């Protein structure tokens, strides 16, 4: 059980930054700007790559995770938006600025995502590795009260703990 | 008449083949994500764009959409199968004989749709059509939250400015 929750910091911190997706989506609904942005993306994957080595973690590994942080993040975003649009409004919900709230609150994410991977390295390429990720995030979406939506993709975002 | 539902719908065929392909990653252990595979099914749509008086960037977009779309279904299957521990008894059916020909097929169901559709993707309602398009097409066919959410992700640039 102690293994079983060793994950869990970890997968709190991914979740946490899938939910400012909720907030991502509501502005880009105000604005009418595309989920994608290619540069921005870029940049965003390349930086989690530089600050890689501060944290013991390869190049490549944390591409892949921030990658697919990114995608999950979208994955919620796109399927909003189009919840959105099927009803014919967003949520009144109060916008948090982009660059004054959101984006702090990613950069801190970013080091406290590489912290826990750092601090949870040995389990990674444990046998039961992907058990024990898929309950962590069982157990960070009944204590989150994240919806089916948000739990999918938390799955999404998780990929690759796990290495081989 | 929203004349975007053939589409989606071409789009949603392709994207249930999730669920017969994250049960052969249950048996197998193979991991959801192969990037040589993947870059072959992106290949293989740029090889076929023009065909469908497509750019090859349009393809490239679209069925990068469709294989993110595919793993997001997967990614989650797989772990509410661990977190049940089982996988559904479903019977599977094989790559070679039933999956990978369906996939060649709808790529070009898929392209032949976008194709009658051209003059429409950059009309100012197409988000409007799209997302009413993929309600419509996931009650038809019974795709539960999971299932339409990835297909939100599928169709995510049928829309061009």
């Amino acid at each position: 059980g102690a293994q079983q929750d060793a994950f869990v910091p970890l997968v709190r911190s991914m979740a946490d930054r899938l939910n400012t997706a909720d907030q991502v989506a509501l502005s880009k609904w105000d604005t009418g700007q595309p989920v994608y942005d290619g540069q921005r993306e870029a940049q965003v994957i390349a930086n989690a790559a530089t600050m890689a080595s501060e944290y013991g973690l390869t190049a490549e590994d944390a591409i892949n995770i921030f990658s697919d942080q990114v995608e999950a993040n979208k994955e919620v975003q796109y399927a909003l938006l189009n919840n959105w649009r099927r009803q014919g409004d967003a949520p009144a919900t109060p916008r948090q600025s982009l660059a004054g709230v959101i984006r702090p609150i990613l950069d801190k994410l970013q080091a406290s995502i590489m912290q826990n991977l750092q601090s949870v390295a040995p389990l990674r390429s444990i046998a039961d590795c992907h058990a024990l990720v898929a309950s962590a995030v069982g157990q960070v979406a009944e204590q989150a009260s994240l919806d089916v939506l948000h739990r999918a993709a938390l799955d999404r975002a998780v990929a690759r703990i796990c290495v081989k």
